[PDB]
DNA sequence: TCCCGTGAGCCTCCGCAGG
DNA sequence: CCTGCGGAGGCTCACGGGA
């Protein structure tokens, strides 16, 4: 029960309602009888779309300050008055200065360990604690203590309000009270998930507490309970948070191996470790900027315009910011000093490090990285010592010659992969060959997806590229993104229809739809994933019985619901990022809420497809989940720099700021992408150009592009057209300077005629701005009477779109509308429809005067050429514009592939 | 003295019978 | 096709806290 809309940036919205047609005559302000109920023929928006886009560029993200959570459980917990205390049997062990015991008594009542005891705070607006004791014991001079494992809350995590009252989680937190501060002996009972679990499908929308989840405070992550087991040294006393606690604090601290030689205080060593990785003399290395410096010198960096000619200019009033990536090198010694008398130490562990050199960092400067490969270096001379609890990781860099197989191959074939084939040298500018002694020493079933509300195939692409999924059932009711996605997927059947319908029989108990296709059925499914379109409730005031119902028959339900139905391995919800947000953060507590009902590990975060392999910002929601029995993926790891701008990654909700297990949050691997690098190899095209195929003038010119570009033996270039631009707006488009940062602000204000001989007039600012003031020589800067409105001073066919400086003053001068890409710049959250005056529009070509074409914008996202498309001009900027980058798709599927090879 | 923000109500048509 | 109708979004305008 969902109508389209008009948009209300085109030109054909913008034209005035004439009045010479039957429908636009008709009207009631036309003295008409207003009986028809329609719009002027002259207005018939062709952009024409649902307005399901939400996102509407807010500002929820800002206001990041905010302190970390972990509660600690509060502090200072009430003390209580025990009468009698005594224990029970013989001490279960008595070493060092203590003595356990098996059980105990506290005023006749008997607490044994193992029982959840509850305590009470300070504060009588924090709720009561309680704890798995996992010890008791008799100081030497303490007195009598136990070992209390906290137990969560619902109604302290990101559940908040939406939890079951009777439902709390583990948490990592534990201390050591004195057994007067307990209150009583509650019962925890454990609702582990049913031995035939996925098949308790269909379902509606407790009676003591109970614990099922292992919740990460300041992660927002439900995982199963550890399965860690005691042993017979702390058996009595066991605690599994302190184990967990324990394990991670020796996965920290940095130790070494095996030793080579002892000279000047201070022992040469040959493999050490960190956080659980091998590093070995020989290996790659990552660094933070501030490692060293390149002997190279680091490279070191108009009069007033026309105030009568260029007016809006003086609006202009409000990939730069990206950090530098990782530095590299080889570890040539392994090292530590010493204090006369020792030979070891540790907390103070050296590298001995052959520094690498990107092309971005020689003399030839940053322009060398525009044909360069995002993971090629050069060899050099120079050496440098860093402290090594600095090395921010492990990576592999080998000599492009030595390398058994073809460069393309090798780089494709690992994670973190360099390769130098030639050395340089500061001093002499110059690139040497490598010396001779800098050259080295010398799968699972896929799973069964169905991927709902698959449109074009994006995020189905990122995961058969992840080799992780096999897309086997697509549900698109589009045509036309359903069509397209058979196309791409032909060994997979797509359910071209509504989602409710489908659910709707196998439920019902079918085995084959209308067109007669076989259904997915309880077990067959092993995967599910979409992007549920959020419309029925794009807001951000707080819900309500009127439009909460309109949320309880959502798509987003729906595709819970299919996410019961089927209780597959690993369920994936992406979305914008205001998904996080929307009705005060509700909808997504509620989908948790639902996830974590259904017995489900469940985690949530936002990721920037920038830092993935994208010249775009791209920020949206991510919500995985999975079996009983497997691991919670992490998240990808960012592979790119970027501009820290669009990284606000952090998500708050009820004054809990929650992140992710994002460690990289500033530097990375490679180099951010650029819009040179994404389309700068595409021929010059003029507006409007609907030439569907065509050749590639001019081989690859960057290293994203040799990728995308494909290796078909058909240099068919599909797809290289862009919108026909009005030809008012094909005039304005010209006029626009191809100076970085360009837009519609700096517009000469003249006549033109247009390719239609007909010639557009000036805009007069007959009106003044109490808020602007006059121009440098005394000019009006108001454009409508109202700075009410005077619908009599509005103008049309200008130059200078007449609405943007009378709405301008209200919505930060609309900066970027009507701009031009800059080279080394970045698309800006790529539409499903680019128009000039859209929100998100800063979208002419870098130079040419058009709009970014189809391809173009399937550049933008991470689809190769080799990638098809179907429908009509606008119908395939919509399927673009919808999908999610493949790079993202990929490098979000392969932290799920670290998740099966864990089995267990 | 400005800002949202939160509706209630007028305004502007899109699908859709239904002819 | 209209030809006109039911009825959904959104766009505007009258307040009510909150700095
Ligand atoms: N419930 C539903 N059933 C079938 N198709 C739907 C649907 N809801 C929306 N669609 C269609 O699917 C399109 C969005 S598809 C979004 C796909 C996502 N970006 C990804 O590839 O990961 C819309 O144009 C809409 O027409
Ligand atoms: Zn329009
Ligand atoms: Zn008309
Ligand atoms: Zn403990
Ligand atoms: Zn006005």
């Amino acid at each position: 029960a969902f109508k389209r809309r008009r948009c209300g940036v085109c030109e054909v919205c913008q034209q005035p309602e004439c009045g010479k047609c039957k429908a636009c005559k008709d009207m009631v302000k036309f003295g008409g009888s207003g009986r028809s109920k329609q719009a002027c023929q002259e207005r018939r928006c062709p952009n024409m779309a649902m307005k399901e886009a939400d996102d509407d560029e807010e500002v929820d993200d800002n206001i990041p300050e905010m302190p970390s959570p972990k509660k600690m459980h509060q502090g200072k917990k009430k003390k209580q008055n025990k009468n009698r205390i005594s224990w029970v049997g013989e001490a279960v062990k008595t070493d060092g200065k203590k003595s356990y015991y098996k059980k105990v008594c506290i005023d006749a009542e008997t607490l044994e360990v193992g029982d959840c005891v509850s305590v009470i705070p300070d504060d009588s607006s924090k709720p009561l604690y309680l704890a798995r004791v996992t010890a008791l014991w008799e100081d030497s001079s303490n007195g009598q203590m136990f070992h209390a494992h906290w137990f969560c809350a619902g109604t302290d995590t990101v559940l908040g309000a939406t939890s079951d009252p009777l439902e709390l989680f583990l948490v990592d937190e534990c201390e050591d009270m004195q057994l007067s501060y307990i209150h009583s002996k509650v019962k925890v009972i454990y609702k582990a998930p049913s031995e035939n679990w996925a098949m308790e499908g269909g379902m509606d929308p407790g009676k003591t507490y109970f614990y099922q989840l292992w919740y990460d405070q300041d992660y927002a992550r439900f995982e199963s309970p550890p399965k860690t087991q005691p042993t017979e040294d702390n058996k009595f006393k066991f605690c599994v948070s302190c184990a967990r606690l324990a394990e991670m604090r020796q996965k920290e601290i940095p130790r070494v191996l095996e030793q080579l030689e002892d000279l000047d205080s201070r022992v040469l060593y040959y493999s050490a470790t960190k956080n659980g990785i091998l590093y070995r003399v020989g290996d790659g290395v990552y660094l933070p900027p501030e490692a060293f410096t390149f002997n190279i010198k680091l490279s070191s960096p108009k009069e007033p315009v026309d105030e009568d000619l260029y007016p809006e200019h003086y609006r202009k009033y409000s990939n730069l910011d990206a950090p530098e990536p990782y530095r590299i090198g080889r570890i040539k010694e392994i090292f530590c000093p010493k204090k006369s008398n020792g030979r070891p130490n540790e907390t103070d562990i050296k590298i001995r490090v052959n520094k690498f050199y990107r092309p971005e960092n020689t003399h030839k400067s940053t322009p060398a990285s525009y044909h360069a490969d995002i993971n090629l270096l050069y060899w050099s001379d120079e050496e440098a010592v860093v402290d090594f609890k600095a090395v921010q990781g492990r990576c592999t860099v080998e000599y492009g010659e030595d390398l058994p197989e073809c460069v393309q191959v090798y780089s494709m074939g690992g994670p973190n992969r360099f390769y130098f084939l030639e050395a340089y040298n500061a001093k002499s500018k110059s690139f040497e060959d490598p010396p001779n002694h800098a050259r080295s020493p010398g799968k699972l079933p896929k799973l069964r997806t169905l991927d709902v509300f698959s449109g074009c195939g994006g995020l189905s692409e990122g995961f058969h590229q992840a080799g992780i999924s096999d897309t086997l059932w697509a549900i698109e009711m589009w045509d036309p993104a359903a069509q397209a996605f058979r196309l791409n997927n032909p060994g997979s059947t797509v359910f071209t229809e509504d989602c409710n319908i489908l659910l709707k029989l196998v439920m019902a108990g079918e085995t084959t739809n209308s067109r007669g296709q076989r259904l997915p059925q309880k077990g067959d499914v092993e995967m599910l994933c979409g992007g549920p379109p959020c419309q029925g409730f794009s807001g951000m005031n707080r819900f309500n019985s009127r439009t909460y119902s309109k949320f309880k028959n959502s798509l987003v339900v729906s595709f819970l619901s299919y996410c019961d139905y089927y209780r597959p391995r690993f369920f994936l919800l992406e979305n914008v990022r205001n998904f996080v947000s929307f009705k005060r953060s509700m909808v997504l507590k509620l989908t948790l809420r639902c996830l974590v009902r259904m017995g489900y590990q469940c985690t949530f975060g936002v990721l920037q497809a920038g830092q993935y392999g994208v010249a775009q910002t791209r920020r949206r929601a991510i919500i995985l989940a999975a079996a009983p029995g497997e691991k919670l993926p992490l998240f990808p790891e960012p592979l790119h720099v970027f501009a820290p701008r669009a990284c606000q990654l952090s998500v708050v909700v009820d004054d809990k700021k929650f992140v992710s297990n994002i460690t990289r949050l500033s530097s990375g691997p490679f180099r951010t992408i650029t819009v040179r690098d994404t389309m700068s190899d595409l021929p010059e095209v003029r507006n409007g150009a609907s030439a569907l195929e065509i050749s590639y003038n001019g081989e690859p010119q960057s290293w994203f592009q040799r990728q995308l570009r494909g290796a078909q033996y058909q240099p068919i270039l599909r797809d290289h057209i862009c919108k026909d631009m009005s030809a008012l707006v094909a005039a304005r488009m010209r006029h626009i300077p191809l100076a970085p940062g360009s837009d519609w602000r700096d517009l000469p204000n003249i006549e033109v005629r247009l390719s239609d001989g007909t010639m557009a007039r000036k805009l007069r600012y007959t009106h003044h701005d109490r808020k602007n003031g006059r121009s440098s020589s005394g000019a009006l800067r108001g454009v409508c009477s109202c700075v009410a409105c005077d619908p009599a001073a509005r103008q049309f066919n200008t130059l200078i779109p007449w609405c943007l400086p009378h709405t301008g003053n209200r919505h930060n001068h609309w900066a970027g509308l009507y701009g031009r890409l800059e080279w080394d710049g970045f698309f800006s959250t790529t539409v499903t429809n680019p128009e000039p005056m859209g929100k998100q529009g800063r979208v002419l070509h870098p130079e040419q005067h058009r709009v970014v074409s189809v391809r173009e914008c399937a550049r933008s996202q991470g689809f190769p050429d080799t990638y098809r498309l179907f429908g009509n001009i606008l119908d395939k900027h919509r399927q673009v514009g919808n999908a999610v980058p493949p790079p993202l798709a990929k490098a979000i599927g392969l932290e799920i592939k670290l998740c099966m090879l864990a089995k267990a």
